[PDB]
């Protein structure tokens, strides 16, 4: 790679993002006065415990899917094999929703975007999973405390995303050279905008790692207590990405082949 060949690739994945961030950021800042009240937060706590299990997968589902655009746009990603895309996505469109949702967070009151308003962990009460709604409030307050530029977001998804190091990958070599690519505009970044600071104050991998695994455990004991609200009412997509086995469903290569 070459200097001009990382600028150029500054500015091409700042603009895959900027296509595909799903919500305008001036958006989510304006609505931050728009707070849920006491009556509506004891609405969303008098669901069913099944109903607020749906809503949230299909909250994620679609998130998801403004992920897989951003791959698909995403220099590089779809010139590696369909296999190690859809590796890559199975095991990183999860977390860059997660890096996505601190633009949704406020971190004055501690309360993120959801449903046309504003609201605290106490909002979620109903899915019977507190230690999991806490890290994610946890791992999104972290990220405000960078103060992250939408740039900066863009580069740190896509190396969420295009990590050498995911089991099954078939052509390792092409998905290193990618991530070396991809880590040098985000470094080079950071240093033409004097922000080299961040990187020591990035959360581990570990942090994403576990939400990820607290959310399929918490998936698990959701699907044992109402099997057929999973079956009948979650979305495919969620299902084969997080569902055992829900894999059959093969959802994810119809995505990346269309358009
Ligand atoms: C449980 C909870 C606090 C919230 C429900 N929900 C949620 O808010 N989303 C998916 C948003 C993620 C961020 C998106 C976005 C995109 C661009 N810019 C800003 C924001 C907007 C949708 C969410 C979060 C994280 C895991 C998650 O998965 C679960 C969790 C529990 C049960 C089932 C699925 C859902
Ligand atoms: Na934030």
């Amino acid at each position: 790679a070459s200097l001009t060949e990382i600028e150029h690739l500054v500015q091409s994945v700042c603009k895959s993002y900027r296509e595909t961030c799903q919500l305008r950021l001036e958006d989510l800042l304006r609505q931050r006065s728009n707070i849920f009240s006491r009556e509506e937060v004891t609405g969303y706590q008098r669901k069913s415990m099944w109903e607020m299990w749906e809503r949230c997968a299909h909250h994620l589902t679609e998130a998801i899917q403004y992920v897989v655009e951003f791959a698909k746009r995403l220099s590089g990603f779809m010139e590696l094999c369909q296999n190690d895309q859809i590796v890559l996505l199975k095991a990183g469109a999860m977390e860059v929703v997660l890096v996505r949702m601190c633009r949704a967070y406020n971190a004055d009151n501690r309360t993120v975007f959801f449903e046309g308003k504003y609201g605290g962990m106490e909002l979620f009460r109903a899915l019977g999973c507190s230690e999991l709604i806490s890290s994610i409030f946890d791992f999104s307050h972290s990220l405000s405390a960078l103060h992250f530029s939408e740039d900066e977001i863009a580069l740190y998804t896509a190396l969420v995303l295009i990590n050498a190091h995911r089991p099954g990958l078939q052509e390792k070599r092409k998905v290193e050279q990618l991530q070396y690519n991809l880590e040098l505009a985000f470094h080079h970044h950071l240093c033409k905008t004097h922000r080299q600071s961040i990187l020591a104050k990035l959360p581990p991998k570990g942090k994403l790692r576990s939400l990820c695994s607290q959310h399929v455990e918490r998936l698990q004991i959701f699907q044992h207590l109402h099997p057929i609200v999973v079956q009948a009412a979650f979305p495919p997509l969620y299902k084969e990405l997080f569902s055992g086995g829900g894999e059959k469903h093969k959802i994810l290569h119809r995505l990346l082949q269309d358009s």
